[PDB]
């Protein structure tokens, strides 16, 4: 529970750190989920869920992709922005442009199914502007609190010394922006992939393999983007 544990049982070591300037306002989140539960409106991913990008490797982060927020229906989000679980079928539609662009990118097959842990297994981290959703309600959580959380995420990436490539998908991941300023961070910018605004530049956008250029460019080993 990020009302009950500190950062440093919650999160990876490097990761902990990183939110040491956002340790009350975990704790804070925590309280707000625990309201809207005490109220009657429920939320998603469930909350062992809600911190999992931070689970992985702080220091191994060379992709960040940013979204909005979670899926909306129960049983899709997984705390791993646009990830499913691999039994998940069909598909959200926000993945399936995704998968779309994949794979007139990177000449890859369409992924099996629709789990991107591969990704965040070889340093691609998946994060949302807001980490919580209220079920059905897209964006509902905007504005409680998570965006500072977020926001302290991008800064100390950005303040690491290794190389980092952003890739911001739509409006609210758009405004951590400023924060990706470092001589040491790339930033991508689209078009969210979701069907309302992916056809304002999503498609054809080749994000995986512009992050690739970018970060051979900086010295950095570029992300094996194939799922199986
Ligand atoms: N539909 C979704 N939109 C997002 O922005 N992130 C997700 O994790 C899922
Ligand atoms: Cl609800």
């Amino acid at each position: 529970s990020m009302t009950a544990r500190p950062l440093s049982e919650l999160v990876e070591r490097g990761w902990a750190a990183a939110l040491e300037p956002v340790a009350d306002q975990v704790a804070h989140m925590g309280q707000f989920l625990r309201a809207e539960i005490a109220a009657g409106r429920r939320y998603l991913p469930a909350g062992s869920n809600v911190l999992r990008a931070f689970t992985f490797p702080f220091d191994n982060v060379r992709v960040l992709i940013v979204g909005q927020d979670p899926y909306p229906t129960p049983g899709h989000a997984v705390g791993l922005s646009f990830s499913v679980a691999p039994d998940v079928r069909p598909w959200p539609r926000s993945l399936a442009n995704i998968f779309d662009e994949y794979t007139a990118d990177l000449g890859y097959p369409l992924p099996s199914n629709g789990d991107l842990t591969p990704w965040a297994q070889r340093g691609v981290l998946l994060l949302n502007r807001v980490l919580t959703v209220r079920p059905s309600n897209p964006a509902s959580h905007r504005g409680k609190g998570w965006e500072a959380v977020t926001e302290c995420a991008i800064r100390a990436l950005a303040a690491r010394a290794a190389p980092l490539v952003a890739i911001l998908w739509g409006r609210d991941a758009s405004t951590l922006k400023p924060m990706l300023a470092a001589g040491n961070c790339v930033a991508i910018e689209s078009p969210h992939p979701s069907p309302l605004s992916a056809s304002r530049g999503f498609f054809g956008s080749r994000p995986f393999s512009r992050a690739n250029e970018l970060l051979v460019g900086m010295g950095a080993e570029p992300i094996d983007w194939r799922l199986p």
